[PDB]
């Protein structure tokens, strides 16, 4: 029946230890989403759990709404974005409970 949809939210400030895809992270801050897909989180027990499924959710979409645009995300991006999703599926996850 669809994912619970997150507001939007400033893409969050991460100190990425491999200094590349922290500068990257900056360079190309844009194309990582804003906003995170979850199911409601009254039907997990943690954190950890929620995480994982809203990470996996909001990346498969973010995915396939640019592939469907003709556009591409590196091998790079794909790493930024599972951490930027991660942080702020985790802020999710803290607010909404
Ligand atoms: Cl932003
Ligand atoms: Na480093
Ligand atoms: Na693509």
């Amino acid at each position: 029946g669809g994912y619970m949809l997150g507001s939007a939210m400033s893409r969050p400030l991460i100190h990425f230890g491999n200094d590349y895809e922290d500068r990257y992270y900056r360079e190309n801050m844009y194309r990582y989403p804003n906003q995170v897909y979850y199911r409601p989180v009254d039907q997990y027990n943690n954190q950890n759990s929620f995480v994982h499924d809203c990470v996996n959710i909001t990346v498969k979409q973010h995915t396939v709404t640019t592939t469907t645009k003709g556009e591409n995300f590196t091998e790079t991006d794909i790493k930024i974005m599972e951490r930027v999703v991660e942080q702020m599926c985790i802020t999710q996850y803290q607010q909404e409970s």
